[PDB]
C-alpha cells in the first residue's frame, strides 16, 4: 500500500536522525570504553551481574536493520550502556567515570533529538 510506503519512509528518516544522534553520543566516548560488547572471554562472570548487556556496536547493528521504532527504544539501549557500567564497576574506576561523563554529555544531544523527532514528526 501507499500507506505502508509512507510509514517506511518515516522509519527511514528516523533511522537517519538516530544515526546522527548515535555518532554524536559515541564522540562523547573518546576512550572507546563503550564501543564494543564486554568480552565474556575476558569477563567470564559478566552475565551473572548484567542481564541485558549493551554497547555502541550492538546499537549500530540494530539501527542499520531499522530496528528502532521510536526514540524511546534507542534511549533505552543508551541508558543500558551507562547503567550496566555504573553497576558492574565501582565509583573509583575509569569505567564508572567514563559512563558518568557520557551520560552528562549525552543528555544535551538527546534533549534536542527529542524536540526534532516531535517537530519533524
Amino acid at each position: 500500500s501507499m500507506e505502508q510506503v509512507a510509514m517506511e519512509l518515516r522509519l527511514t528518516e528516523l533511522t537517519r536522525l538516530l544515526r546522527s544522534v548515535l555518532d554524536q553520543l559515541q564522540d562523547k566516548d573518546p576512550a572507546r570504553i563503550f564501543a564494543q560488547p564486554v568480552s565474556l572471554k575476558e569477563v567470564p562472570d559478566y552475565l551473572d551481574h548484567i542481564k541485558h548487556p549493551m554497547d555502541f556496536a550492538t546499537m549500530r547493528k540494530r539501527l542499520e536493520a531499522q530496528g528502532y521504532k521510536n526514540l524511546h527504544e534507542f534511549e533505552e539501549d543508551f541508558d543500558l550502556i551507562i547503567d550496566n557500567c555504573m553497576k558492574y564497576n565501582a565509583r573509583d574506576t575509569v569505567f564508572y567515570r567514563a559512563a558518568v561523563r557520557l551520560r552528562d554529555q549525552g543528555g544535551v544531544v538527546l534533549r534536542q533529538a527529542r524536540r526534532e523527532v516531535d517537530s519533524i514528526g
